[PDB]
């Protein structure tokens, strides 16, 4: 029922040639299969129709850097930093929307510190997903605009750290029900469709953004370095925030904050390879833009 061994790992490191370290004794050594299909879920509609991205003339004229990083272009937005933990609920689809949401107050909407709530997101969208079971992180976008998402000060998120339970019921109400609920709305919401140099534009100018990528068992045992796909099963597609792109001794990577909690990855977050569509990470790109 393992997912992962000592001779699994030792064939990753084998066959990955160093650009990445993988580990048995890690956050991950006991999962099994079952559990780690609590982690995926996130899921694609191949028609969409969500409109693209279009940047401005001054915008593309503006050549980009080498490394970029978007705590450091916004150093006083505190919410760029925090790394989530998505517990046993397959919510990556909520939680990485409402991660790059709040971000986005402090980058584009002119409010310093506002935590937007996933557990509202995933419980009253149930046109988004089936909640704990899994969503589309593009309707959680569409509903964002049309209907507004709570606060996490109105509804903190419910589910702990684990080594899970059911979709929460949706309220109107916050749970300390002495606090007034208030909803916050998008503008806007748009598609990242080609790769690398969308991606690098968008970061530049907007902040993170959510993509969804492959995951297989061998991202499991990932303790450093760059990763990508080197053997083990597939397991399903997950949503990340992006939130910078560099290079790693020679490698090029783009900086992604998972959300399996600061206990995995180099401290929560993900280094995966760079500019070939590895596991799909460059397909697709989710972001918008708060009402002001």
């Amino acid at each position: 029922a393992p997912v992962l061994t000592k001779t699994f790992v030792d064939r990753i490191n084998q066959l990955n040639g160093g650009m990445w370290k993988a580990v048995y004794n890690g956050k991950m050594q006991n999962i099994t299969f079952a559990e780690a299909k609590r982690l995926t879920g996130a899921w694609i509609q191949k028609t969409s129709s969500l409109p693209p991205v279009r940047f401005t003339e001054e915008q593309l004229r503006t050549e980009l850097p080498e490394s970029f990083d978007s705590a450091e272009k916004w150093p006083n937005c505190p919410t760029i930093r925090e790394i989530a933990d998505q517990s046993a609920c397959r919510a990556s689809w909520a939680v990485s929307t409402a991660s790059v949401i709040s971000d986005r107050y402090c980058t584009v909407g002119g409010v310093q510190q506002l935590r937007i709530s996933a557990a509202h997101l995933l419980s009253c969208c149930k046109q988004c997903g089936g909640g704990c079971k899994g969503g589309f992180p593009g309707f959680a976008w569409r509903y964002y605009v049309e209907y507004g998402i709570a606060s996490s000060y109105c509804q903190p998120y419910p589910f702990p750290h684990c080594e899970n339970f059911d979709t929460p019921k949706c309220q109107a109400t916050c749970t300390d029900k002495s606090i007034p609920l208030v909803k916050y709305r998008g503008s806007a919401t748009y598609l990242l469709l080609h790769g690398e140099e969308d991606y690098k534009r968008e970061l530049y100018f907007n902040g993170p953004f959510v993509a969804v990528f492959y995951v297989y068992t061998d991202l499991f045992a990932y303790k450093s370095g760059v990763y990508r796909h080197v053997d083990g099963d597939f397991l399903g597609g997950t949503a990340v925030k992006v939130v910078g792109w560099g290079k790693l001794n020679g490698t090029p990577y783009w900086k992604v904050a998972n959300t399996w909690d600061t206990d995995w990855g180099m401290d929560g977050y993900l280094l995966i390879l760079r500019g070939n569509n590895e596991c799909n990470i460059e397909h697709l790109g989710f972001a918008g833009t708060p009402e002001t």
